[PDB]
């Protein structure tokens, strides 16, 4: 919701030079993708974002503020999504889980829509894109790359400070939710976890398997707290029996550290020491975090020939 | 098959030294697991090694022999093994396979036995290890580093030659199934094959799901042969309708490469260069062959010393 556009700025700038170049198809792997033919920003838009409907913006040829329209319409939603988190829960010993940190408020967007809508479709941009057998994160290092690669001096200024604005947000948004102590190496996760006076517990982000998180305990001993006294449970939730000075309690035992230092302390390591076994919705967000933040770009070759042009990739 | 007694020997030696020190306990990931005890060689292989009924063999304390021992009784059995592969099924165009490399005779190994029986069990050295998660080749790790932290200089001078014929084998294995491109990373895969004048393909390795795979042509063009003509088809050799010629033709145009060059080749190159994207079988095969090649060793502590009511000692 609040990349989704940088993203798409960086779409249109590769079509944008592609088709200047009277380019029509690339080579991904092995196979000929055919582009789709745009007549200017509001028809590019209009086909490759889902909320396009919804915001009605109105976007120019200065890239860098494609983002910036939809932050001044959603406002405050920008801030709040980056900062926020889901339900927390703790399992202590057995039988039972408990809600020790609870999620931020609900955000209400413009045209009550969902996070799913915000996503921009790379793969609209070919019209047999459906042959195609690469996610969303390689596709943006795909385009960036024929910026990086055809574009001229200004436009790759223009590209860097766009791949600059997502990676800022999506590494916030993934410090900020507690993931990303799943995205990078144990050692590494540990080292930040000591310096920054995290504590390392099981626990369960919202419906997600449960996993590795860090979390600030505020000067408390989670071995001395007594959960059944303190926290609702998640059965409890359910059943929608809630105690509401239980339910207070998760607003003030614990927090999710995201302030600047343990985010610049993550950033310069998370991109180099990503982990080796990683899959699932969490891995599409470090492999862009990765690229945005290292930007090792692919190479791109024009293939030579009553032509139709064409370039190659992989 | 042909390094379970080297990985076997390396387990016992490591019950030995804990035993012989009186340690009960090793602490896996914040978690105590309590070892079993052994009175002797015997005992441990009945336990551990699925085939131990079947061979019958008597090892000695000379464990870089306990090897030798299987490889006597199966003979032809061994080096067949180590250089055999699958059968490699090509689709050309669209909607046909075929045979293009026959797979390597078959072998019958005592007992009729099948290669999972080959299994040293590394988790029957523990009585609770039920709740383990950790794979055969982080535990060989495991005992391996303890052989090393605590093992006499005599021991430690086995271990390594354990180590190193459980490598020279499992690399063969692997490049000689041709399952050693989907191991490594594909730059160095594709700088191999070019060294090693080889071609790639995608290829189906016996029943496995399709893959990616490098295959010595033998200077032929793969677009200018006819595999209708040429070679079996998948759902023909299944069925066992059968051409003579064309069966007789899958041993002969391609092969797959395993000899000392690309061997070493790989083997420089491998350790470092194992794939990001691996799992399956394959995926343990290649961290055994990591660790051997690199003999890096965990770090091993006593947390309670040497007086304790219970003996421990942690990992990882
Ligand atoms: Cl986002
Ligand atoms: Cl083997």
């Amino acid at each position: 919701p609040t990349t989704c556009l940088n993203e798409g700025a960086i779409g249109y700038m590769a079509i944008d030079i592609l088709q200047s170049q009277n380019i029509e198809t690339i080579t991904i792997n092995d196979n000929e993708y055919k582009l789709n033919k745009f007549n200017n920003i509001k028809d590019y838009i209009s086909k490759v974002w889902g909320a396009a409907s919804v915001y009605n913006l109105d976007l120019g040829n200065d890239y860098t503020k494609w983002q910036s329209s939809l932050d001044n319409v959603e406002t405050d939603n920008i801030k709040n999504y980056i900062n926020g988190h889901d339900n927390v829960y703790y399992n202590p010993g057995g039988k039972n889980k408990y809600l020790i940190i609870e999620a931020s408020k609900e955000l209400k967007w413009k045209g009550n829509l969902n996070n799913n809508k915000f996503n921009v479709n790379l793969k609209s941009i070919f019209s047999n894109a459906e042959n195609l057998k690469v996610g969303h994160s390689d596709l943006l290092k795909l385009f960036s790359s024929i910026v990086n690669s055809k574009g001229s001096d200004n436009q790759k200024k223009v590209l860097n400070s766009l791949l600059d604005n997502i990676n800022d947000r999506r590494l916030k948004k993934l410090v900020s939710t507690g993931q990303w102590t799943e995205a990078i190496s144990d050692s590494v996760a540990n080292e930040i976890a000591k310096n920054n006076k995290l504590t390392s517990i099981k626990a369960q982000l919202g419906s997600q398997k449960t996993q590795n998180v860090m979390i600030d305990a505020n000067g408390h001993d989670l071995l001395k707290i007594d959960y059944d006294k303190t926290f609702v449970t998640a059965n409890d939730l359910k059943n929608k029996i809630i105690d509401k000075n239980k339910l207070e309690n998760a607003k003030n035992y614990f927090k999710i550290q995201n302030n600047d230092k343990i985010l610049e302390d993550i950033k310069s390591k998370f991109s180099k020491n990503i982990n080796e076994n990683i899959k699932g919705s969490i891995r599409d967000h470090a492999k862009l975090i990765e690229f945005t933040e290292n930007k090792k770009f692919n190479t791109i070759n024009d293939n030579s020939n009553s032509k139709i042009k064409s370039i190659t990739c992989k």
